[PDB]
C-alpha cells in the first residue's frame, strides 16, 4: 500500500541480484537499502578495493617508493571504507543472517588482520624483521568476499567443488611423476654414464622428479632428453611413453575435470538464481542530390572503403618517410573523415576522431618543440593500425561478435579478476623471498657490481646470459610481467632455476605450486569458458 | 532356406559392421565375402600395410641400408598383396557400387601410383634426380581407404568436416597474427632502436610474423619480448594482449571448434551405424588347514601386500648394491610369487613371472659371460617398478579404468595410426629436403669435419651449442622422433631455425604447416576425445 509498494519494487526491480534484504518495517531500513545497492555506492567500494590493491605499486618494493605514514593512510581509509559498508550492509540486513554469513565474517577477519599489520608495521626503531606486510596476501580476497562479489564468490564456490576431484586425479598423476622418475633413476642414473653439460644427468631423484615434472609442463622438451638419446635411441621409448602419459593424457585430464566442474556449477547458477529470482519476483503479488549520398551506402560502398582500407595496410608497412608516404597518411585520414557522412560505427567513429592526433604530429614535429617524436608516432600508428580490423567486415563475421561480447556479462570480468587475485597473492607472497636477489641493470651500469646477472651466484646460468633480468620480483610491476611469462609455460624452468641459485632449492616448491594452480587449474577455467561458450550457445 | 540362411547369418554375425554386400546368388559368392571378412585376412592386409610402410626403415634415407632390387621386390609383394585383395573385394561386391566408391578407385590409384614410381625408381645409371619416390607419402593412405579402415576413414571424414570451420577461424587468427606484426612493425622497427644479441629486433616484416606465430606457439614466450621490455615496461601491454588474444583465445577457439566437430561427428557416426545396423540385422526377418589359506584373502591381506610393495619401492631407489639390498631383490621375489595362491591378476601375474628372470642375472653376471651387465638390469629394474602401479589399488581407481579402457575400443587405435598418418607423410616429405644436411657425430670423431653442428651454416647458432644434432632428418626413426619433439612444441622454432640454417628460410613453411595440422587439430583432436570421453559417458 502506502509503503509496500517500495519493498515490491525493491523486489522486483532486482531482475538479476540474489539476496535477501530486510522487508521493510521501519521506513529508513529499507531506504538504506536503495542507498545501499545505489551503484555509485557499488563502484565505489570497487574503486575503495583497487585504491586498497594498487597501494602494492608504493608499499615494501615500490615502483613508486611512498613514506609508510603516506601508505598507510591511504589503506587508513580504504580499510575505514570497508568497515562503514560492512556496518552499513548490517544496518540492512537484521542481525540474524548477517552473523552467519561466512562473507561478513570474511570481511571483517580481514579488515582487522589489515588493520592489526598496518599499525604492527609500526616498524619500533626499525626493526624491520627483513620482510613484514602478510596482510597484503588477504587484500584481494575483498575483491571475492565483499557482497558485490555475488559474481565471484559464486565463481569460488565452481573451484571449492573442483577440488575433490582435481586433487583426486592430481594424487594419480604426481604418482606417475614419482613413479617414472624411480624407472629413470634406475635407468641412466648413478649407475649410469652420462653428462649433459658438465653436470651429471639423472642421478638424485629429487632433481629427477622436477626435471620430470617440468617435462610434463613441456619447458624442456628436447633437452631434457638430449643426453639420452644421444646415448642410445632407446632411451627415446622412455621419454615417448612419459610425454604421451603425462604431458598429453594427464594435462587433459585437468582440463576434463575443470570442464566438466564448470559445465556442472553453471547450470547450478542458472537454475539456482532463477529459482532466487521467482522467489520474489512472484512475492510481489503477494507483496535531387541529396537522394543520391543517401542512396550510395546501401550498395558497392563498403567494397570501395574496404579496398581503402586495404591499401591503407600497404601505406603503412612501407613507410620510409618520404612525401609520397608522409603526405597519404594525411589524405587517408580525410578518407575515413567522409564515412561521417554517415558494432563498427560505434568503433570506427572512435579511431577516425583518434587519428585527427596526427595534427599534434603537425604541432609538435617540425616546430613547437620536437622532444616527444617517437612517443606519439607508436600512438598514432598503433591507431592507424586499428583501423585495419573493420576489414574483417567483409567476411560478415563481426556484427555477430558483440553476442559472444554479449552486454557487459561479468564472466570476462569474473575471470579478469580471479587472475588477478591469483597473481597478487602470488606477487605478494613472491616479492617477500625473492624481494631484490636479482636485479636488471642498465646497460651502461657498473659492471664490476656484477652487471650481467645482477649477483654472483647467477655466475654463468641459463638466467643471466639469456638476459632474463627484469623478471626479478623487485617490484609488483615487474613481478606481474613475471607471473605471466610463468603462465604461459614456456622456460618457466629457467626463470625457477635462477631464483633457485640465489635462494634455496626448495623455492622450487614457489613456482611448481604456482604452475599448479595457474596453468593447470586457472588457465584451463579460461579454456572451459570458451569451450562452454562456443558449444552452449544454440 | 537351403542357402538363405547362410545369406541370413553373414547379415547378423556383423552386429558391428557397416556396409552392404552382395546377396548371394552364385553360392562361391557369399563365401568370397565370409572368406574377405575372416580375421586372418583382415590381419594379414594390415600387416602388408606395416611392411609397405616399415619399409621406409630400408630404402633412401635407412637406418638399414638395403638394395634397391630388395626394398622394391618387398612392396612389389605387398602392392600384389593389395591387388589381390581389391579384386578379390571386387569379386565381392557386384560391378555396379564398387566402381562408385571413392575408397576402391583412391586404392588403386594410389597401387598404380607406388608400382610406377617404383619401377620409374630404376634409376636409369644413377640418374638420382637428387630425391626420388614420391610416392612415399601414399603409402600411410591405404591404412585409411583400406576397407577395414572404415573406423579411421569414417574419422577423416570428421575433419573433412570441420575444414570449412577450421580455416574459418584460422583466416581471423592468421588476420590477428598479421595485424599484430604489422603493429609490431611500425612499433619497435626500422624506425626503432633495440636489437635482441648482435641481431636487430624486430625490423622485417617475414621475421616479425613469423617470430610473432611462434609466440602464439609460445615457444619463445619470455625470449621474443625480453628486448622490448629491457627497453621499456609499456612495450610489455603489446605482448600482454598478444598472448591473451592469440595464445589463450584463438589456440582454444581452435580447440573449442574441434571438440565441437568431434562432438557432433560422434553422434553421426553412431546413429548412422545404428541405423546401418537394423537395416540389415531385421532383414534377417525378411530373409582344516586348507580353510584358512582360503580366507585370509578376504580380509585385511590387500593392505599386507600394498605395504610389501610400498617398502619395494624403497628397496628399489637406494641400490648401491649392497648385500643387504642385491638379496633384497629376491625375497621380494618370493613374496609376490606367493600371490600365486591365488584386473590386476591379470596385471600382476604377467610382472612376477618377467621377474623371475632375475635368474639370468645370476647366469649371466658372476659368470658364463658378464658381457650385458647394463642391458638386462635396464630391463629388470624397469619391470620391478612396474609392481608399484598396482600400489593404486588402494585408491579403489583401476578395476574401473578397464572400462575407460573398455574391450579394445579401435578409437585409441584408430588416433594411434591418424598420427602415423601425418607423421609419415611429414617424415617422408621432409626426409626429401633435410635428407642429410646435418648429422649426429660420435663424441670421439673427426672435429674437422665441423662436428660440433654436422655442417659449417650452423656455425654458431641455437641449434648447434644446444645438442641439437640427433634430430636431423637423416632416417625414419630420427625422423619420427624430431617430429615428436616438433609435435610438443618446446623451442620447434629452434629445431626450426637449424633447418632453415643449412637450406632456404622458406622451409620455414614446413615446419609451420606442421604445427598447424598436428598441434592444432591432430592434438587438439585427441584432447576433443579425452574430453568426450570423460563428460558424456553416464
Ligand atoms: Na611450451
Amino acid at each position: 500500500m502506502t509503503e509496500k509498494f517500495d519493498l515490491a519494487t525493491v523486489y522486483v526491480s532486482d531482475a538479476k541480484y540474489n539476496r535477501n534484504i530486510f522487508f521493510d518495517t521501519s521506513p529508513q531500513a529499507v531506504k538504506l537499502y536503495l542507498l545501499y545497492n545505489h551503484w555509485f555506492m557499488q563502484t565505489l567500494v570497487y574503486v575503495f578495493i583497487i585504491i586498497n590493491l594498487a597501494l602494492a605499486l608504493f608499499e615494501d618494493p615500490a615502483v613508486v617508493p611512498l613514506p609508510i605514514w603516506a601508505t598507510s593512510t591511504i589503506e587508513t581509509i580504504c580499510l575505514s571504507a570497508f568497515t562503514v559498508r560492512i556496518i552499513h550492509y548490517a544496518k540492512v540486513i537484521p542481525k540474524d543472517k548477517f552473523w552467519k554469513d561466512p562473507k561478513n565474517i570474511c570481511i571483517i577477519i580481514i579488515v582487522t588482520l589489515s588493520f592489526i599489520d598496518m599499525v604492527i608495521y609500526g616498524a619500533l626503531k626499525a626493526t624491520g624483521h627483513y620482510g613484514i606486510r602478510w596482510s597484503r596476501v588477504l587484500r584481494p580476497l575483498l575483491l571475492v568476499n565483499v557482497t558485490e562479489g555475488r559474481q565471484l564468490r559464486r565463481a569460488f564456490r565452481s573451484i571449492r567443488n573442483a577440488l575433490p576431484q582435481i586433487s583426486y586425479v592430481f594424487f594419480l598423476f604426481m604418482f606417475s611423476v614419482l613413479v617414472f622418475s624411480l624407472m629413470a633413476l634406475k635407468l641412466f642414473g648413478k649407475r649410469g654414464l652420462l653428462t649433459i653439460n658438465g653436470s651429471p644427468y639423472f642421478t638424485d631423484y629429487m632433481d629427477i622428479v622436477f626435471d620430470l615434472y617440468v617435462l610434463v609442463t613441456t619447458a624442456n622438451s628436447p633437452d631434457v632428453m638430449m643426453p639420452a638419446y644421444n646415448s642410445s635411441v632407446y632411451f627415446t621409448i622412455f621419454f615417448i611413453l612419459y610425454i604421451v602419459i603425462n604431458t598429453y593424457t594427464f594435462m587433459s585430464f585437468f582440463l576434463a575435470v575443470v570442464y566438466n566442474n564448470y559445465k556442472k556449477y553453471l547450470k547450478e547458477e542458472v537454475r539456482q538464481l532463477v529459482k532466487a529470482k521467482r522467489i520474489k519476483m512472484c512475492r510481489a503479488f503477494s507483496l535531387p542530390s541529396r537522394f543520391i549520398r543517401q542512396m550510395v551506402h546501401h550498395r558497392v560502398f563498403v567494397y570501395a572503403y574496404d579496398l581503402i582500407i586495404l591499401v591503407n595496410a600497404v601505406f603503412i608497412g612501407l613507410d620510409e618517410e618520404n612525401p609520397v608516404v608522409s603526405n597519404a597518411e594525411w589524405g587517408f585520414l580525410a578518407l575515413y573523415m567522409l564515412e561521417i557522412l554517415l558494432f563498427w560505427n560505434w568503433f570506427d567513429t572512435i579511431i577516425v576522431v583518434s587519428a585527427l592526433f596526427g595534427t599534434i604530429i603537425n604541432s609538435a614535429l617540425k616546430h613547437s618543440g620536437g622532444y616527444t617524436s617517437r612517443q606519439v608516432l607508436d600512438i598514432v600508428f598503433i591507431l592507424r593500425v586499428l583501423r585495419l580490423i573493420r576489414v574483417v567486415d567483409s567476411i560478415k563475421r563481426f556484427r555477430a561478435i558483440i553476442n559472444t561480447l554479449i552486454k557487459i556479462g561479468p564472466t570476462i570480468l569474473t575471470f579478469g579478476q580471479l587472475i588477478l587475485v591469483v597473481y597478487y597473492i602470488f606477487a605478494m607472497v613472491g616479492m617477500e623471498l625473492f624481494k631484490g636477489k636479482i636485479q636488471f641493470f642498465e646497460p651502461n651500469s657498473t659492471s664490476p657490481d656484477r652487471e650481467y646477472c645482477g649477483n654472483p651466484l647467477l655466475k654463468s646460468t641459463s638466467f643471466a646470459k639469456l638476459n632474463y633480468c627484469k623478471n626479478n620480483f623487485n617490484d609488483v610491476i615487474s613481478s606481474f610481467i613475471l607471473l605471466l611469462e610463468l603462465t604461459v609455460v614456456n622456460q618457466w624452468h629457467v626463470l625457477t632455476s635462477g631464483f633457485t641459485a640465489v635462494t634455496h632449492v626448495s623455492a622450487r616448491l614457489f613456482f611448481v605450486i604456482f604452475h599448479i594452480v595457474v596453468v593447470i587449474i586457472i588457465i584451463n577455467i579460461f579454456v572451459a569458458f570458451i569451450l562452454e561458450a562456443f558449444l552452449v550457445e544454440y
